[PDB]
DNA sequence: AGCGTGGGAGGGTTA
DNA sequence: TAACCCTCCCACGC
C-alpha cells in the first residue's frame, strides 16, 4: 500500500509518495522557509502552494469564476461547493433514523448531526 | 440554515 | 526533487 513510512520515533504515519513523505518531515522539523513578505503579516509556511494561497489574501486575486453568476472565488475547492447552490446538489445525506435531510457540504452534515444528540 | 473563506493536509502530475 | 494544482477536513463568522 504506501511503501513511504516516516522514521520519526512513534509517528507510524505512511504515503504512497516519496514526495508526501518529505512534506510531512517538515511537521516534525518546524522548518517554515517560506515567509510572507507582505508587511503586517507574520505567516510561515513549509509548502510553497500553501504561501501562494495566502498570498491571495494581499493580492485580492480571484482566478476562479462561476460560469453562472459570473461570481469570482479565491480557491477552486470553494468555488466547487458555490456551483451547488445554482445546481441544488446536496451528495451527503443524514443517516440518523427517520431523518431525510441532505446537505451540499460535509461540514453541514457535521453540525446537523451533532444537532441530533 | 446556508454558505463565504481561511489553515492544515494529502492525493495527483510534471523535467 | 520538490513545485504545482486539486479537493477534503475542520474551523470560524454572518
Ligand atoms: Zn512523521
Ligand atoms: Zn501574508
Ligand atoms: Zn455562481
Ligand atoms: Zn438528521
Amino acid at each position: 500500500m504506501r511503501p513511504f513510512m516516516c522514521a520519526y520515533p512513534g509517528c507510524n504515519k505512511r504515503y504512497f509518495k516519496l514526495s508526501h513523505l518529505q512534506r510531512h518531515s517538515r511537521k516534525h522539523t518546524g522548518e517554515k522557509p517560506y515567509q510572507c513578505d507582505f508587511k503586517d503579516c507574520e505567516r510561515r509556511f513549509s509548502r510553497s502552494d500553501q504561501l501562494k494561497r495566502h498570498q491571495r489574501r494581499h493580492t485580492g486575486v480571484k482566478p476562479f469564476q462561476c460560469k453562472t453568476c459570473q461570481r469570482k472565488f479565491s480557491r477552486s475547492d470553494h468555488l466547487k461547493t458555490h456551483t451547488r447552490t445554482h445546481t441544488g446538489e446536496k451528495p451527503f445525506s443524514c443517516r440518523w433514523p427517520s431523518c431525510q435531510k441532505k446537505f451540499a457540504r460535509s461540514d453541514e452534515l457535521v453540525r446537523h448531526h451533532n444537532m441530533h444528540q
